[PDB]
């Protein structure tokens, strides 16, 4: 059982067997331009990230090889795999995902407000871009500093979960997603500070679409709440980042060349308007988010959309020496988190690896909200920005977005 999905409309479809970039990693540096006076290169926000671990891990030079200043294979999969992790629960029992989660109340929040009538979680996927406009309408873009995060000073500091399902109260209250969906009564008022449920649609929801005879009460399960928000407000960007995207623009402006890379390997067609609305979106979901879900349900985003974590990366700063502003500095967490998965394939007490994923996954979470706030993220207003990660084009992006980086050979 191999996987298929189709990334753009007129491209061909990709078939691969478990993890696309790794795949798609294996296939550029076992061709041509990957070896000689020819290398593989991804970008200089790569290059940063692969100087500083070096620098700060140097152990890692023993599991990867890093002659000719070069980008190492082995340093770009445990990168895209850090990526995909960032958004991955890995503490805790549960039976839903947080991708789940959000779809069930994108749905339940359209169905309140808004509005044939979908019947499988299938479907719901497919609407996706309908359910995130009518978040965004609903959100607004007025008022001023629509607040996508949540009170810190009332969340752990080194972890991310919360110990036993609740964090502290009014710690998820304040966040513009979680008020927008108690506002429309799609989740239930937070639990009391004071010392089954028939009234929570989303468990209801859960219950008819997926059927798994568990409950979801979000409330219940704070971790998954503050996941379920954060997943809610990647799509909200992925939606914006893509928003009249024209994937058909010339294509030698496109840093990625499928027909370089894999040599051989590779109108008239209606297909829309080059002002596109969420085609592109919606073709994404339909054909590439829907297989992968289907193969496998425990999927969470950032597997889904690693470049999307490492835009969300890249916007946040880090958490008489030294006042370090450097990229490498601001992607400490990436770092440490890339340098344990290197130095492992060579037993870093869990506990250790808990931590560096926990304090990746708050840096996640911290520039997601930075990215959601900005007014203005698209290719076009954000040129140099999308450059660094070998993004020129739109559809560039797309590529981009679902495996975590654009390879070159230069």
């Amino acid at each position: 059982a191999e996987m298929e999905v189709q990334i753009v409309r007129n491209d061909p479809p990709l078939r691969y067997d478990t993890n696309l970039p790794v795949d798609l990693l294996h296939m550029v540096y076992a061709g041509r331009g990957a070896t000689g006076s020819s290398g593989v290169v991804f970008g200089t926000w790569y290059r940063t990230i692969q100087d500083r671990t070096i620098t700060d891990f140097p152990l890692t030079t023993r599991s990867a090889d890093f002659r000719d200043g070069r980008m190492s294979k082995t340093f770009m999969t445990a990168l895209v795999l850090s990526l995909q992790a960032c958004g991955r629960l890995y503490v805790g029992q549960r039976h839903y995902s947080a991708f789940e989660c959000a779809v069930l109340c994108l749905y339940l929040l359209y169905r309140n407000t808004h509005g044939r009538a979908p019947v499988t979680f299938g479907d719901l996927l497919g609407r996706l871009p309908r359910y995130l406009a009518c978040l965004a309408a609903v959100i607004g873009t007025e008022g001023g500093r629509p607040q996508y995060r949540y009170r810190d000073d009332k969340l752990p500091k080194t972890q991310f979960a919360a110990g036993g399902g609740r964090y502290e109260h009014g710690a998820l209250a304040s966040h513009i997603v979680i008020a927008t969906l108690m506002h429309h009564g799609v989740l239930p008022a937070a639990p009391g500070d004071v010392p089954v449920a028939h009234h929570d649609d989303i468990n209801r929801a859960a219950a008819a679409f997926l059927s798994r005879g568990h409950n979801l009460f979000l409330w219940e399960d704070q971790t998954l709440l503050r996941a379920t928000a954060n997943t809610i407000t990647a799509l909200g960007v992925i939606q914006r980042l893509l928003a009249n995207g024209n994937v058909y623009a010339d294509r030698l402006n496109n840093r990625l060349q499928l027909g370089m890379l894999i040599p051989g390997a590779v109108s008239g067609s209606d297909s829309g308007a080059i002002k596109s609305g969420d085609n592109n979106l919606e073709a994404l979901c339909a054909n590439y988010v829907l297989p992968l879900y289907r193969a496998d349900p425990a999927v969470e985003l950032t597997q889904l959309f690693p470049g999307l974590a490492a835009l969300c990366l890249d916007a946040q700063a880090g958490r008489r020496r030294v006042v370090d502003m450097s990229s490498g500095a601001r992607q400490a967490a990436l770092v440490r988190l890339t340098a344990l998965e290197l130095i492992n394939r060579t037993p870093t007490p869990v506990g250790e690896v808990i931590h560096a994923h926990d304090a990746l996954a708050i840096q996640y979470e911290q520039g997601l909200g930075l990215l959601a706030q900005q007014a203005r993220i698209g290719l076009g207003s954000n040129t140099k920005r999308f450059s660094a990660f070998n993004v020129s084009s739109d559809y560039d992006m797309l590529y981009f977005l679902c495996l975590g980086f654009i390879p070159q050979y230069l």
